């Protein structure tokens, strides 16, 4: 795999979103990987509905949090609507997939990256955007304004984001806190520290959709 991967340069990343007050990071995370893999497989970049995952993933808890892997299973089992048809409301409502006609996209499945393994994560990111989790509760993460982030942070992972690239000394992360946070909405997190958790627990739990 190359020394640098940046899926934004391959036109595989949609603009940065702001999840707002709702704890829907897991659905934003999931959607980034769906948007990425649909572009990689079909050549079209589209935006898909975080709101639909929020309303329709019964394993998750709406704005109270959820599971990227569960949302990814939803999309493989059923599909997902365009974001324009099922726009983000920042509040869990009832699942409106049937009202909004046929799904715009469907995946074939969900894989887990083998946890606590930096090379396994980078291999996956070389192929497509990957849903990853990290500890975002710490003030240093929240006030991040740019640079390679090394922490301080612990391993109490609480926030699902999407890795859309990496370099020699960082993993490139699309966050869902708007374009004002971090590096236009992105964070570069240090890798290769020999901490198998990853910094801020980045290697704890990573998933990507499969599409054939
Ligand atoms: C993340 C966010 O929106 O910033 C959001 O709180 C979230 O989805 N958190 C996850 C943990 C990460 C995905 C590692 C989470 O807390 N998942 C468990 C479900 C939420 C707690 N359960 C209930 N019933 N409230």
């Amino acid at each position: 795999i190359p020394e640098y991967v940046d899926w934004r340069q391959k036109g595989a990343v949609t603009p940065v979103k702001n999840q707002g007050s709702c704890g829907s990071c897991w659905a934003f995370s999931a959607v980034v990987t769906i948007e990425g893999i649909i572009k990689i497989r079909t050549g079209n970049l589209n935006e898909y509905s975080e709101q639909e995952l929020l309303d329709c993933d019964r394993r998750s808890y709406g704005c109270n949090g959820g599971y990227p892997w569960s949302a990814l299973q939803l999309v493989a089992q059923y599909g997902i609507h365009y974001r324009n048809t099922y726009p983000y409301e920042g509040v869990q409502r009832y699942c409106r997939s049937r009202e909004k006609g046929p799904y715009a996209a469907k995946t074939d499945g969900v894989r887990q990256v083998q946890p606590y393994n930096e090379g396994a994560l980078l291999y996956s990111i070389a192929n497509q955007p990957v849903s990853v989790v990290l500890e975002a509760a710490g003030k240093d993460f929240q006030l991040y304004r740019g640079g390679i982030f090394v922490g301080p942070c612990g391993n109490k992972v609480d926030h699902a984001v999407a890795a859309v690239g990496y370099g020699p000394n960082y993993i490139l992360i699309k966050n869902s806190w708007g374009t004002g946070w971090g590096e236009n909405g992105y964070i570069r997190i240090k890798r290769g520290t020999g901490n198998s958790y990853g910094v801020c627990g980045l290697y704890t739990s990573s998933f990507y959709p499969v599409k054939n």
